[PDB]
């Protein structure tokens, strides 16, 4: 039950606790890349630390929704979380790839949200959405297209040791 | 008269001059249940300071909106300010349902005021609910519902015991 | 592949790779346990901030244990995470219990994973699981019980009392 | 003499006294690395202070060992130290190749060393190799491995480049 819910549908409580899955699916992908980078064959230090730092804010945006959630009287309401869709993450373009293929399919879900909420005359979770998720997955993008950019620059010789300056001088900082 | 108004319809004017009432409205019947709970025979000094916090809240809420008026080049006109509702509140958890009521009736006037400025095609003014009105209440509405709860589990049994207890340990924080 | 890997069996890589998986539902059902006593209609502050931080002791104990896979040679090897075994939480002595159970379920499988690597011949796994997991596990268990007894010593006439003093005076520190 | 001996077998102090004789060749090799990497013709400076630091280690291992034998009531015998296998050290990559190779002996020794006390019924012996021996080796020759991956990237195509490179940024920290 719930004294507080007002002008809060049961369509955006859904969505809400699709979107809270979604994001923790994203932390748990981040979570094994970060690992994958960690391997003693693999061992990219920078690139295991900007993995783990997204695992981190992925869970941070989740539990954001939740808090949400429960503000306006919605329920909580869990589901499985998937494996990650692979195993072994390849090269740091590849991995990097996926990340923005991940962040673009949680923008997309946002998106989606916003025109769920406004369709439903929701002012607040249109604020909530613009202000700490918008902007924020959309400067994240932009940060992954400028990494993903350099590391091509960097690749197309001499692959080995453009993926070691790129790890060195960009994501060592 | 004014230089600088523009896209500000008349309806918003008025219905900016309804909302401001409404909030100095309900700042006196916070004034009233502050003052209240500070009578000899009812002396829950926790209650009081609730109380009389949201007074000074709810008319700086109304000072903001009067200054936003200014600001688009709208013209405040104050009416009456109608006395509250109750001379006297009861218990702690009558007067925690009668400020749901109340708070819950402002968001309701805000949600109206937003929906008539994407009406009249008005940015600024969404924008300004947004920022200071609408996650505010919601925020309120939240604590004031997570306090009912705690209340009407305190005072199930033993109401005298409950009611001292609440206003010592959750409100005089 | 790996250069380093050395004494680590695919018996204890499997085993661990299980661990982390544990950890991380357990951390999942401590989420979902926050979650719920933040709920309007529930609203015990300091029993979710009692939950929620063990949500991030069960995740840093998956991180520590993927550390150390990492360490030893071994592989990361991410499965689906169930849900949570409920989607309410009943009462607050419902929850410690449940709890309760989840912890000793943790512990049960390290002592089955100290009861493998002793069988492998693998001191530095007996060393690693007894450093960080099975003295934190009996303390936690502890102060589990600790929890219980004094919630159902509170519990017995007046329940709604006795769960708001407990939260309180005894999670509110 | 002694007027402390207690549970120490004759077994466990031979060989404290031939892993004593272990580590302090392996910090004699770690001399011969270090220096290697400061001739004027091989000039790698973090290479030299890398191996200079591991000669430093190995020693202290081997002084922690006679204390330990001390403490035990048992008896240090030193023998001969033989020199290093090899007087000139080749490229990074070998260097770090035959480190790894000695590290792994060590920890294989102490492997043997703690399946030799645990026969002869010796918790206090398996507790210090635990402490002081066990995890730094996993430490250290997980560290190694990463090395060598990174310098394997490295040294793929331009190999006097990627040497200089890594001895400056993986190195030189
Ligand atoms: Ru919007
Ligand atoms: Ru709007
Ligand atoms: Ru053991
Ligand atoms: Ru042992």
């Amino acid at each position: 039950s719930s004294q507080i819910r007002q002008n809060y549908s049961t369509e955006v409580e859904a969505a809400v606790n699709r979107l809270v899955n979604l994001y923790l699916r994203a932390s748990y992908t981040y979570l094994s890349l970060g690992f994958y980078f960690d391997r003693d064959d693999v061992a990219l230090e920078g690139v295991c630390a900007f993995f783990r730092e997204l695992a981190e804010e992925k869970r941070e945006g989740a539990e954001r929704l939740l808090k949400m959630q429960n503000q306006r009287g919605g329920r909580a309401l869990f589901q499985d979380l998937q494996k990650p869709s692979q195993d072994e993450w390849g090269t740091t373009p590849d991995a990097m790839k996926a990340a923005i293929v991940l962040e673009k399919s949680l923008n997309q879900a946002l998106l989606d949200l916003h025109a769920l909420g406004s369709a439903q005359a929701d002012p607040h979770l249109c604020d909530f959405l613009e202000s700490h998720f918008l902007d924020e997955e959309v400067k994240l993008i932009k940060k992954m297209g400028d990494h993903l950019t350099n590391i091509q620059r960097l690749v197309g010789s001499q692959a080995g040791l453009g993926e070691y300056l790129f790890e060195r001088l960009t994501l060592k900082h």
